[PDB]
């Protein structure tokens, strides 16, 4: 059985291995491939500080709070293990910032010690008037993707530096299965309406004293477009940027001072935490992920698609339960190909 | 105006400044010094990972409560200003355990969004059946010491390395007022068999993943002798011993071992921490605090001692409280002698 994922960010790493730790057994010989235009230290994984947390409104689809829980449940019973340092995983404290009374989130009982911040909390930050504390857990991408990475490599699994110009190419080379998990740039392999560059930026900083996440909240704003502190394992980080449509790689001067304005207003004692360096991704956005197989006809016998792209803002906070459910994608190939 | 400090510990630097910020303007030649056979990394204070935490059982003293208050006020003031990085000040949540039920303290509304523990946090720690969860402050003991000295400096406060044998030795020099910050080495000066040491050992461990204290508490141990594991700005702080009687200064493989197992049993992802370093400090403990004025008589001149030692375990949880009140009975000295 030939496999070929595209992609090496959270999404197509974790599919893979996910794939790769349900399906191959000596009854399904799997010939698991890599192909990927961008590795570990340079994807929109890697800009992510990991940080655990689903949107503050419901989606329209909810086997998105399904698959957000899903990823909660599993990195929770692995966040004492010995394997943890490797994956950047870790339990953290914080506070969710609000200018009015909001309703309680979907995620409250899948959190730890989920409540409304006090009035003398509340009095910590004279900007907001409403908001909660919970405890969640950090999954910093670029330790989680050197770690699938390994993880995969001891596995068999080949990686492969190329720009996949299309799926026919890659099933013309022999592919059975295509997994298409190239984020943002699934336009480029397939047209779809519905996708656009999510644009971020962030600092890294050094500021140690950092033991809690400081997010904050604007509906003028947007979602992800507003002041947020994610203390990860040696620096701390600094965002608030979200630009719908824009595709330009770079950082700016204006996004800098509007994260260093808002985090510094936010927590004063950061004026004095060094940068340590800035970096730019691309969130694949979208009204709800494409996860889907689809059936792509090749001449006589068709080639498969799993299509695990579209994960917005969420892809760490979701990743898990994607990969189940595109492992769940998988299974029915198997079984409708005659291998099960 | 001839003063002497005795100790630059947290109790001599803090008293030290108090006296100084409420008197330098009412008397002419207002001159302080400080004297001490060890300073800023070879103290008691610097061995301490300076968690505001009173003493496990209840007093019942309204006073000793108002200076544990005065004291989280006073620090809770500098936590968000630019200058917290200085003092080694930052909020930080945690964890309490115990076996059985207990009474909340008295100290729920002075810390920040004081708690029961959830059923579901409780699983996290299969040895215990209840505990707490709230935001504290975190000073460190050694940046502290160094930020006062930096702030006694600036005030033109002199620094003298002097093993004192009696306050008469310092009587004869010149000195007016005598303030014995002497911790638990006080009895050398005068007898008091009620100051014991309380032999404490620490393991420095590099876990910059753990956000959250967690605090262990036995009975059938007694305080300060069950696993501690307190994140600190660069390290994380390994603890759990309490020795009364206990003079050794040296670092005990037993101890060492006790520390290591009990804190890897409580937290298994210390497992993979590197152990920086290691050191013992003797608690100045007696049942109660000794704040008050005494007279000597050696010399034609006069010559009075303010004592303030004997903090236990929670001297920088008490400290600014304490110094307060030795400024003020300072200040009784000046409205007796007749110079305010
Ligand atoms: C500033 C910022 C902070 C964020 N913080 C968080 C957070 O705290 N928590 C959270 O849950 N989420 C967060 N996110 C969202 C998260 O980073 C993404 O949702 C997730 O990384 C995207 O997963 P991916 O694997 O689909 O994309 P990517 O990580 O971009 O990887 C895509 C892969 O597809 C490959 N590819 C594309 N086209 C081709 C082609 N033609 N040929 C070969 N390979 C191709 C790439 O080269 C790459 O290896 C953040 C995003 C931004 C921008
Ligand atoms: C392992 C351990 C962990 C701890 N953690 C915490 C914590 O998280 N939170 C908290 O609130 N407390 C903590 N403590 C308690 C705290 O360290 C003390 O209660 C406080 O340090 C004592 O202050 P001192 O100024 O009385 O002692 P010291 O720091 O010992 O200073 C005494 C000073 O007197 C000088 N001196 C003594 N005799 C003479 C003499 N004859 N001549 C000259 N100078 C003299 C010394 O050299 C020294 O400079 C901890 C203690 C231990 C041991
Ligand atoms: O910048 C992002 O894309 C991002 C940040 C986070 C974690 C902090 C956060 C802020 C706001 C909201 Cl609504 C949810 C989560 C996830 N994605
Ligand atoms: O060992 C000590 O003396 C010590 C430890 C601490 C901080 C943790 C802690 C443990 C136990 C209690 Cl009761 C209160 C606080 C302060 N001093």
């Amino acid at each position: 059985m030939r496999v070929v994922v595209i992609g090496a960010g959270v999404i197509g790493l974790s599919t893979a291995l996910c794939i790769h730790e349900r399906y191959h057994s000596v009854l399904q010989p799997l010939d698991i491939k890599v192909y990927a235009d961008r590795f570990t230290p340079l994807t929109t994984t890697d800009v992510a500080a990991g940080l655990w947390q689903p949107y503050l409104s419901d989606p329209n689809n909810p086997q998105e709070a399904d698959w957000s829980q899903q990823t909660f449940d599993y990195l929770l019973s692995h966040v004492h293990s010995p394997n943890a340092e490797n994956l950047g995983l870790f339990l953290i404290s914080g506070y969710n910032l609000f200018h009015e009374a909001i309703p309680d989130p979907s995620w409250k009982d899948t959190v730890l010690g989920f409540r409304k911040l006090t009035p003398r909390e509340l009095d910590m930050f004279p900007d907001y008037g409403y908001g909660w504390f919970h405890t969640s857990l950090i999954l910093e991408g670029k330790n989680y993707l050197q770690w699938l990475t390994e993880r995969l490599t001891e596995r068999g699994v080949k990686f492969f530096q190329r720009k996949v110009e299309s799926f026919e190419e890659v099933a013309r080379e022999g592919a059975d299965v295509i997994v298409n998990c190239t984020g943002v740039w699934a336009g480029a392999l397939q047209r779809d309406p519905l996708l656009q560059p999510g644009r971020g930026q962030i600092m890294k900083v050094d500021a140690p004293w950092m033991k809690h996440f400081i997010l904050t909240h604007d509906p003028e704003r947007g979602i992800y477009n507003s002041p947020y502190i994610i203390p990860g394992t040696q620096t701390v980080t600094l965002g608030g940027i979200f630009q719908l449509g824009n595709w330009s790689e770079l950082n700016n001067i204006q996004d800098h001072n509007t994260i260093w304005e808002g985090c510094c207003r936010l927590e004063p004692t950061l004026k004095n935490a060094r940068i340590i360096g800035e970096r730019t991704g691309f969130r694949p956005v979208r009204p709800q992920i494409r996860l889907e197989r689809e059936q792509l006809r090749t001449g006589p016998s068709n080639t498969e698609v799993i299509h695990n792209y579209g994960h917005g803002g969420y892809g760490l906070t979701i990743h898990w339960g994607c990969a189940l459910e595109a492992a769940k994608l998988f299974g029915r190939i198997l079984e409708e190909k005659k291998l099960s």
